């Protein structure tokens, strides 16, 4: 009840929050849990993120130090607080860090997601890379460093820096040889990617498995995809 006003005056009117009233909390954040008492956390890091970009005051010395609570907090949390932390990391790494950390990692990830497929299933871990993958390209540009990531051409074969078709190419085939709920896992995020440069979202390879999926009428899909 408390944290649900702090939530509101979070979204709408920003502009008025002390150093003192994130920065004495911001310890406070470091405390993490592993039961219902860490659902508090989504009452907790959109509200961070809600008034991080122009609320900033950051030391400069501190910023260097907030990522490192952060990088140490994605281990294992409810699918629910994970739609909001990449939503700020990754808005903060250009406020921060250089082209990276959200470079190198997800190379690697995607080396690691080549060992996912290519793997035992792990339909609750693979979630973890399955999602996180196309949450960051999500709210998070690929027009950048990419060169070493044409230097990942060995499975990412045919175009340019444009990842999004291929990465859309690379998940097109993914929907024929899955079974279940594994389809609803990727059919969401695929979607999701795409929702960043919609562009693509009229484009045939797309299309095409739209059509594709219409057909079956799994009220599961078409569901998630609405």
């Amino acid at each position: 009840e408390i944290m649900s006003t702090l939530f509101v005056f979070s979204r709408a009117f920003p502009f008025l929050f002390d150093l003192s009233y994130l920065h004495l909390l911001k310890p406070y954040l470091r405390s993490a849990s592993t039961i219902e008492e860490q659902r508090f956390l989504y009452y907790v890091v959109a509200i961070f993120r809600q008034v991080l970009p122009f609320q900033k005051e950051i030391s400069e010395s501190f910023l260097r130090s907030l990522e490192s609570v952060l990088l140490q907090r994605l281990t294992k949390a409810g699918t629910a607080t994970l739609m909001e932390i990449v939503p700020c990391l990754c808005s903060l790494f250009t406020r921060l860090n250089d082209y990276e950390r959200l470079k190198k990692i997800v190379v690697s990830c995607l080396k690691s997601l080549e060992e996912a497929r290519h793997s035992e299933n792990n339909f609750q871990k693979m979630v973890r890379l399955i999602d996180l993958i196309g949450l960051f390209s999500r709210y998070g540009d690929l027009n950048r460093i990419n060169d070493d990531w044409k230097h990942s051409l060995d499975f990412i074969s045919p175009e340019c820096d444009d990842a999004y078709v291929i990465l859309l190419g690379y998940f097109q085939k993914l929907l024929k040889d899955a079974k279940g709920q594994l389809r609803i896992h990727i059919i969401d995020n695929m979607s999701r990617i795409c929702l960043r440069e919609t562009s693509l979202f009229i484009s045939p390879l797309m299309l095409s498995t739209l059509d594709m999926i219409i057909a079956e009428n799994n009220v599961n899909e078409v569901s998630v995809l609405f």
